[PDB]
């Protein structure tokens, strides 16, 4: 009889299902959500409390952007789930509470990942690290950072320094984990703890029988840590005057409970991406019930959502300047997956879908949360148009192919982690791997493993390519070999990293909100795809002559004739890009991985396009030394000149089947290119996306799309006059940032990118 | 092939061999030691400095015995290799320096093993644990203790509470590891670090190739920790004004360097047994060279040895009262393996062998170091007699069969770890497992798994024997079934323990003095062998009537008729003991173990004979409830009544082939039983041991022998008048203790034991 007296009271009115007898958030959603096909006319505006709160927080935000530094941060407190006291912006006004530290925007110290990065941050921002904290995390509690560097090979160190394998998660939280925070709201902590205890007990037999001994012992300890973490969540919430031992009884509690689950996560881990999940529709179930019972008004519903979202706009992590160049714009990737279609055919779009998007209006444009629209051609036209409208007005949204991912998973409850990495909520995670420099790998092939800037042997010692003119078949053959080498060094580095991360910074509070067994993938990223593809194209269709120095190192290239560049829908070059994605995937696929994580690939870079570009010399495609690579899977800056449909088609050709961790594309189009008025623009934008995401048995389609609707002139004005654009937000690589949050160099990359002038 | 000048100078006069090109302490010993077949006439007496130093330390020792508590201990410092400043008894007098803390006998806090035990100690000895230390080791740095209890099964907890599996290393250092401290003297730290770096690099290929991935990553991290520890040893020594980066250049430096290696170990780990190894003969090589060069006198040689040994008499560890009852007498097991024979036939006995034994004269009797004579019939009669003499005079030595172990290992460089556990120095270690209650297992068989004292279901629920009279076939049948159960719970408990110990308290400084790959055994102990064997005899040769309660649980037994008792050379009972040793061994042998540690067995108990005895009810052999079991493999108190040769023969029958972790026997004989004068006594004692250790292809022989030459009346006087016997030492279970260091109850066990009245 799985139904307590309190569970029945909290679930009064809800439709029965397996979800009442076991942890199954998906079933609860399926049996209870109300599909919405109407428009945005019901949306309410911001309340005075909301505006007062947000305006106060924006003062800290302006300070952050102006100083390019934290407003404040801990120097003597080691952060945990229960370390800090309750903190508020204004307790009398907040409907949803919870801050990482005791003060708005004050960043914490998460030492378990490594003390050296904290020291770097302290010195960079002019603050003194407490000596006791330093001592503890250098002599008593070994950290992730130290575990990794103790096992690294000198080959990996060389790759890190030369810029072929740089920025891997050896100096920051790996992230890429989304605990199902909805579970706290649905079941309450006590129920989840009892479920974890059962999971723990289910491993006893194997333990005693010596079946997979070490793996069993590891999992039991992890589950024990998870159980303990759940208890700490209650203590954390209690500091705020809340008792979350039982299930949420109303809308407010559902939102608060879910957020508390996430709060424990961001108080204990500092993953590069700390995503929210697929929660908007789930929360709609509680909002609908309260509206129907007349307990809450529509404006009050918006306020609750605004306060939740406002908190997500306040997540912060103490990062080093080095991290800042790899992941620019003070990002969090508090990703929310909105809408999508169910497996049964109905849309997963709800009124809450609109409420979340509406936060861009009630509180203005914002980079976080990273609101992602799960697009499908079958979505209600009303929602398609409104999403497009929000993009045109704010450039704060990203779109990802639900018509491609839903069938691939055969699940309608997956969420987007970080930028473009899909996972079934509570049943899957990824071992983050950042990205590798594919372009530099090509130069190594031509230069016999000798780095073109450092002039030292990095890759395998081999003969450099001879001849005054480059030959496609030879170059591709040598590149294929060096890709084997890159694959081995990359997987080896990640194997070490994740072994140490599980050991020294196991994400207990997040894993506590997952099933007993979690599917894991080893996500390998590729940077500079278009630089490599175009370089090969130039070599194949034009006449590329290497300019070598006294030692025979190719330090420049002279190109005779023009050649097809990626992004112009010319198969001659696009097939090469497709080929590269396929090649690397087949290589990492054959290698052994830690905890048997299934290797996956992503054409994603984040700000590595700038960092690797800065460390890569002249390339065969004509790109000059030090120049930024294209963001993610984008064509090189300004090379896609045949309009929107053409560039979208090239990117869509890229095989998601060989890049399951995602394919990022940052698309920027001028207002007039979409139409003369908003109605035409909305219709056209939605149309562009329907074509890009069009999925058929013979046509895979695009996976992701960042959408910026702006004029380059506007950004130029923002560069000169910051104070005039406090909340100006733009998509840059698989997330958004406030334009004023970037450095001058980072902004330089953004303004020199392709601004689509026509369709 | 130019040998580093530092090595060449330091090794001037030494005979060449492989040892100069690789770490090989055994080869150095073989190519350089000088066998000694002479007597003790060369031995010098103590110097004034020695006597002054020791008398001062004895004042602290008296205080320890009187209060049965530490003289002092840390309350706010977490101990590591470099945590403490140099400490001295009197710097102006010490020839060999080094203390665990900054003061003589002051005990340290070794938190990595668990904070709860430290709290218990603080509470028990009226001191308060610094709050910061408690916080660090409960929230930031997880300990061995918490890791084990997080994974334990409720079955193991029950077994722990009932007294069937109690005192396992889940609340104290596992120990059973002997780093080759001789390596520091021979090669110096720098050379060892270079060698470790090579070992680290040798694992790169497998790491990159994904061969045994997790095992490779684990070993690399361990080697990195070892390398780092070696560097810390230099820093530790530097605090004392010594530079040990290079090899020892003389006798004093050889002794000091070796001790420094051991000092790092006892400053960082708190293993139950922290053994010294097989060092006396090794050190003789340096002492001989200095004597021959006239750089040192014989008295000065004795002084150096006295100061080294004096330091070993000062090793202390903060223990809880619970630990005190499991391992009584404030033990350390600083075991030194003396003498033995080489594989080539010459004796490994040297002048230093005599010097070490002579410390019992120069500084009086002492429990530590635990000097163990590697006995062989081929030993020089001069040494055989002197050892026997020392036993007669001090009762401070133990003997172990070199004629049995040397051929078994086919190595002449093995050492005795703890009490009776052999290991090839620097190439082998043991996963300590304490001991299981075999006697209680028999009661469970008869009582259907219900605890005869706690009335709870501990063992598997089965039907209890309904018989009015106990039958051998029926009892043994269930006995076998329950031994299978005991074996499974025991191995499972140890698998968890050692997984956690490798994870949270890896012995870096000790493992740094071992080869890259170390052989590991899972040592399982058996307690109450004689109680179980005799009980089986009372059922197979007499009439046992089970006295049951209102639930049918046998809580007592009636015995009608005499029956054979173990220890009288009566095969009817001896064959049952031998059978039991064989049975349990074959059972644990079939189970999977952590890190593939080869399961071994030992009939050893230490003070568990008292603890388990206290928790075991009446048994079929007639032993009353709460009564102590016999120590180790000893016959039950007073049951062996047919003289020395008879009892020695029974124990010798026990198969070392099925108990590779050792077989302990505590033999106490009255002076007059050995002869009318010392010369006859020495000759007879040596003769008794030659017969006991006699090894033949058809006769295995005894493995270990504790030798006490005393009268019960003497101990009775010591009980009444402590102050009269400050240094009185006795062998009790596989080590020695000062009689005044035991509790009243523990002393009670000792005086009621068998005092052999004749041969
Ligand atoms: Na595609
Ligand atoms: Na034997």
């Amino acid at each position: 009889s799985e139904l307590n007296e309190k569970l029945a009271t909290a679930w009064e009115g809800f439709t029965k299902g397996d979800w009442q007898n076991e942890v199954n958030v998906r079933d609860f959603i399926q049996k209870n959500y109300t599909p919405y096909e109407g428009d945005e006319s019901f949306l309410a505006g911001a309340t005075e409390a909301t505006t007062t709160l947000w305006d106060k927080v924006m003062e800290g935000v302006k300070l952050e952007n102006r100083t390019h530094a934290p407003v404040d941060f801990d120097t003597a407190v080691a952060s945990t789930i229960t370390s800090h006291d309750a903190g508020y912006i204004n307790k009398q006004l907040e409907k949803i509470v919870g801050l990482q530290t005791e003060a708005p925007l004050k960043r914490a110290l998460i030492p378990f990942g490594g003390i050296k990065m904290i020291e770097g941050s302290c010195k960079a921002y002019n603050r003194e690290l407490d000596p006791m904290i330093k001592k503890i995390f250098t002599e008593y509690r070994k950290t992730h950072n130290q575990g990794v560097f103790d096992v690294y090979t000198p080959d990996i160190l060389r790759c890190r320094k030369s810029g072929v394998l740089t920025g891997l998660p050896d100096a920051y939280g790996r992230g890429r984990i989304i605990g199902d925070y909805r579970r706290v709201a649905l079941y309450g902590i006590d129920y989840l703890m009892k479920d974890k205890l059962a999971q723990f007990t289910s491993l006893q037999a194997d333990l005693e029988n010596g079946v997979n001994l070490e793996q069993t012992i590891r999992l039991r300890e992890e589950i024990a840590e998870q159980h303990r973490a759940l208890g700490q969540m209650k203590e954390m919430a209690a500091k705020y005057g809340y008792d979350i031992s039982g299930p949420a009884t109303n809308a407010q509690e559902a939102i608060q409970w879910t957020y508390f689950g996430y709060l424990a996560a961001v108080k204990s881990q500092n993953g590069a991406a700390m995503s929210f999940g697929r929660t908007s529709t789930f929360l709609d179930v509680y909002i609908e019930r309260d509206l129907k019972a007349g307990k809450i008004t529509e404006q009050e519903a918006q306020e609750m959502v605004d306060h939740l979202v406002m908190k997500l706009r306040m997540v912060r992590f103490l990062r080093t300047p080095e991290y800042d160049e790899l992941f620019s714009g003070d990002p969090i990737w508090a990703t929310e997956s909105i809408g999508g279609m169910g497996l049964d055919g109905r849309t997963l779009v709800t009124k809450n879908s609109f409420r979340f998007l509406n936060t861009l209006y009630t509180m203005g444009p914002s980079p976080e949360p990273n609101m992602t629209i799960l697009w499908s051609e079958k979505l209600p036209l009303n929602f398609k148009k409104f999403a497009a409208k929000v993009s045109i007005d704010t450039s704060s949204l990203q779109y990802e192919n639900d018509d491609l991912m839903r069938p691939d998973f055969n699940n309608d409850d997956y969420a987007i982690a970080a930028a473009v990495s899909p996972m079934i909520v509570g049943k899957q995670m990824q071992f983050f791997g950042a990205r590798a420099n594919l372009a530099k790998t090509m130069l190594y092939a031509i230069n016999g493993g000798v780095d073109e800037k450092l002039k030292m042997q990095v890759g395998p010692k081999s003969e450099p390519i001879k001849g005054d003119v480059l030959n496609y078949d030879e170059v591709m053959e040598r590149m294929d070999h060096f890709m084997d080498w890159l694959a081995k060094q990359y997987i080896t580095a990640l194997n070490i990293i994740h072994y140490m991360h599980d050991k020294y910074s196991y994400e207990a509070s997040l894993m506590a909100l997952h099933d007993r067994d979690v599917i894991r993938t080893m996500a390998c990223g590729i940077a500079g795809l278009s630089v490599a593809a175009d370089s090969l194209s130039a070599i194949k269709y034009a006449k590329v002559k290497p300019i070598r120095d006294e030692d025979g190192l190719a330090i420049d290239f002279e190109i005779e004739g023009e050649y097809p560049q990626f992004g112009n829908n010319d198969p001659r070059v696009d097939d090469l890009a497709v080929d590269l994605v396929e090649r690397f995937m087949k290589k990492i696929q054959k290698l052994h991985t830690y905890r048997d994580a299934i290797p996956t690939q992503s054409v994603l870079t984040i700000t590595s396009n700038v960092v690797y570009g800065k460390k890569t010399g002249n390339t065969p495609d004509g790109r000059r030394a030090g120049a930024p690579f294209g963001p993610g899977a984008n064509p090189m800056h300004g090379r896609d000149q045949k309009g929107a449909v053409a560039s979208l088609t090239s990117v869509a050709k890229l095989p998601f089947a060989y890049a399951k961790d995602g394919i990022s594309y940052t698309f920027s189009i001028v207002p007039n290119a979409l139409g003369k008025d908003d109605e035409v623009r909305k219709t056209n934008l939605a149309g562009l996306m329907d074509g890009y995401f069009h999925h058929e048995a013979s046509i895979e389609g695009g996976q992701h799309l960042n959408v910026n609707v702006m004029n380059r002139e506007m950004l130029l004005d923002a560069m000169e006059n910051p104070e005039k654009y406090p909340q100006l937000t733009i998509r840059v690589s698989g997330y958004a940032v406030r334009f004023n949050s970037l450095t001058k160099e980072q902004q330089q990359d953004v303004i020199t990118r392709t601004f689509t002038q026509s369709m």
